[PDB]
């Protein structure tokens, strides 16, 4: 549809900022965990992959994000708000779609009522002119009659 | 509702610039700042967390900002586009809360409007035809009287 | 136009955005490929030039994505993002744009129908009037036949 | 007003990606330029203020870009795209506010258009409504005049 690439630049968008929030998340946990955890932290390719893992729920098992807190009681403020960033750039992506496709319904269902209205309008006055015609005509009759 | 469902892709382009907002000046604070005030601005961590508490009015009392003004005067041209910026994206997160709520409401009041009008030329057509109707009997009926 | 003055801050936004994701993975591309690359992504100079070629369609011959594909055989999770999403970018440009025009001939339409209806309404109704005038003076007229 | 309310928050996207321009050519100046200019791109905040500088107008008589261009001819790559970009930033700072008036005016002139419509429709058919009743009362009068 052409109402769905309306949104599309909206789309790239947020799917910018999300790979952006990977970058400043990646680069920020290799210096708070690199040192400690040079296997998911030690450099900004590892951050970048370990950060993926998370958000793929490929950590429920073995889950980066724990032991990390273990070591580092503080470390939710790293990781929650980037659970939470990361979910709500997503969620976004989603919703671009959903509101491009309510938006045509409702724009759709817009003119179905003008026109629905627009119909009745005319439909009101044309029985009206209807109804002139012949009452004119009867009053002609009866002028005729009076002659 | 689902209008605020319409304004949250604005709200996370907001909140996704807002930490990028506390990454770039992160960076810039350590470079600035970090060999004089290592505490502050030693590392990356402890400059989003300095720029943090800055914005979270905790240095009201301790003040961050203020000595390091003092040892450099010009670092006003790093804080105050940093206050700045920061706040004015905090603000946005509101406005967009509040123009979904009020424009919501706005689109409403016009539904009302055009069905109030809608109404009313209805009503006024009608009660023209019943009043041609009344009248064209009326004609015929006059009409009878001359057969 | 002042239509296409609409459109330019979300043009920039894509642009601003388009700009980013070089830098983002020229930092990248130097960290996983410079030391085996030095030609490529030796350096952020290095990086962001050798991206620049991909996306112009220079490496269609010396295709510098591929030996590098060669060496790291998982190098398409760099690359693949890559080109995707700075081509979605350049993309949105072009959307923008085409939505621009194609919104202001939208909008021109719309008023063309509803002066369109307003002026069957108006010309409906004048046209009554002048029935009913008419109308009214032949009532006028036998009625002073009877006085 | 509140709605320059309404336009705030893309000021802000305007704003931030603004800035984050500054911060990405900053650090591209730093790697380029710095060895050979270290008063000009030699860390990170003197880039900062070169980019300043040259977007400020503070730079025809001093002008930095110049003699970097002539130690480095390839220099515009760098220098073009930084001034153009953010130029075209600073000038979707004011478009947003301009549109956002001419939005206010175009919505109230349009408002005053409907209801001057929905008025001349109004009276339209309340003249209609008064030549019927004196026209029903006239038949009335030449029906008593048979009875
Ligand atoms: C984007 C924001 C992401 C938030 C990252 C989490 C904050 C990083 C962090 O915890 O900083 C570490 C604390 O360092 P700290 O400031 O306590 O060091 C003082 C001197 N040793
Ligand atoms: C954002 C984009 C800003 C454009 C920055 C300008 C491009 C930077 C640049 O000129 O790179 C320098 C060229 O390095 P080069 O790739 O030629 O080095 C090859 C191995 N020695």
């Amino acid at each position: 549809v052409e109402s769905l690439m309306q949104a599309l630049p909206g789309i790239g968008w947020t799917a910018a900022l999300l790979l952006m929030m990977f970058y400043i998340f990646a680069v920020m946990g290799t210096e708070l965990f690199g040192e400690a955890f040079p296997q998911w932290f030690g450099s900004l390719g590892a951050s970048i992959y370990s950060l993926f893992q998370i958000m793929t729920l490929e950590s429920w098992s073995m889950g980066i994000a724990r032991p990390v807190m273990e070591v580092y009681p503080l470390a939710w403020i790293f990781f929650v708000p980037f659970i939470l960033i990361s979910s709500f750039m997503v969620l976004n992506l989603f919703i671009a779609i959903i509101v491009s496709a309510t938006q045509e319904v409702h724009e759709s269902e817009q003119r179905a009522e003008r026109e629905a209205n627009n119909l009745i309008a005319h439909d009101e006055r044309q029985e009206m002119l209807d109804l002139m015609r012949a009452m004119h005509a009867k009053i002609v009759a009866l002028e005729q009659q009076g002659a």
